[PDB]
């Protein structure tokens, strides 16, 4: 066929019931993730092609960057709780990988302060139980698919995107193939 298992995607041998429809995993320490967000804008282009009524979920992972990796999952929970993903995603990526000015939870916090979230508001969220369960969700979702690498994308808990089997000579074309594959998988 045109979309074949093991080519543009793989199938999970152990499907995950009740999983979010479109589930993306990343790490701020992850170089291809930097590309995916900053250069390719994958999340955004996928969204633009998803059918109506399909929600998109993005989670951070712990298994890169040790102690700071975990802080970044908690900060991403804070970002989700406050609804400020679109204001911190870029400075977090650049702070870890470009400028390398993010070395501690305090430096992570600085990014939110600069993005205009109030100290009081950031600290209250950081320490909230709502953020603790949002952290739990992120971990549980990664555990459910025994995730060992990022970037990763899963559709309906049963299919996993396989970007290795796509042409990367032209970046625009790669992105559209990626998005179209997610759309195909979505309607499956």
């Amino acid at each position: 066929a045109q979309y074949e298992d093991g080519k543009q995607y793989t199938t999970l041998e152990k499907p995950v019931a009740g999983a979010p429809q479109v589930l993306e995993f990343f790490s701020f320490f992850c170089p291809h993730c930097y590309q995916f967000e900053e250069v390719l804008h994958i999340s955004d282009n996928v969204k633009k092609k998803l059918p109506e009524g399909v929600k998109m979920t993005k989670y951070h992972v712990n298994f890169m960057g040790g102690d700071l990796g975990k802080d970044l999952t908690q900060a991403w929970a804070v970002a989700m709780a406050l609804g400020v993903e679109d204001k911190v995603t870029v400075p977090l990526f650049e702070g870890v990988q470009k400028t390398q000015t993010i070395r501690s939870a305090s430096d992570i916090r600085d990014v939110f302060i600069n993005a205009g979230i109030k100290g009081e508001e950031y600290d209250a969220a950081w320490n909230s139980f709502v953020v603790k369960s949002l952290v739990a969700q992120q971990e549980k979702a990664a555990a459910d698919v025994q995730l060992r690498g990022v970037p990763a994308m899963f559709v309906n808990g049963k299919y996993q995107l396989n970007p290795q089997g796509m042409d990367t000579s032209n970046m625009d074309v790669f992105v559209q193939q990626y998005a179209d594959t997610v759309k195909y998988l979505s309607e499956k």
